[PDB]
């Protein structure tokens, strides 16, 4: 993780600084996200739980849901019927059902973003992209949290423009190899 958060790092802290909201910073380890990277917000006000070193289910983790979405549709299936106990309803918005993760997963793999919709805590949303490898295959992920109140204010689309080209920035940094680096 040093290497990845030697390059991310400055990407990552430039984006903390001009949204002012808490940005994340995960590695894919097989059925969980693992949260490397995390800054606090700024002038943001909503400050979540997570911390560095948090294994993050894949089922209701925006970030967890990109790995899905890029990996292959078996490994879905497989982890639904070996993650029974582990998927639960955490909100009435949290995605339990196999069909309905597929419909999602489809949309991510297609449009190359995700949302954690309150699917963890009511108020609290996420929007989350793929930070690419030389191949295409999706080892690290960005996000950043932040009020459902402030998201609806500001806007999905306009706050993933920044976050897809600091995910961009850092793919790219990446494919051809701050404080906090």
């Amino acid at each position: 993780s040093l290497n990845i958060i030697h390059i991310a790092a400055p990407h990552l802290e430039a984006l903390n600084i001009a949204t002012g909201e808490t940005i994340n910073f995960s590695s894919r380890e097989d059925d969980h996200a693992i949260l490397i990277y995390k800054l606090e917000p700024t002038t943001g006000m909503l400050r979540t739980r997570a911390y560095i070193g948090q294994h993050m289910p894949l089922y209701c983790s925006a970030m967890g849901k990109i790995y899905m979405a890029f990996g292959h549709p078996d490994y879905v299936k497989s982890y639904w019927e070996s993650h029974q106990h582990e998927i639960q309803p955490l909100t009435r918005n949290t995605i339990t059902e196999l069909p309905a993760m597929f419909d999602e997963l489809a949309h991510i793999r297609e449009s190359g973003a995700a949302m954690d919709r309150e699917e963890n805590e009511l108020g609290v949303s996420c929007i989350a992209v793929p930070v690419f490898d030389i191949h295409g295959r999706v080892p690290y992920a960005v996000s950043i949290s932040l009020s459902t109140s402030r998201l609806k204010q500001v806007g999905e689309k306009n706050l993933l423009k920044p976050l897809r080209e600091t995910a961009q920035a850092i793919s790219n940094e990446l494919g051809f190899t701050a404080i906090t680096g």
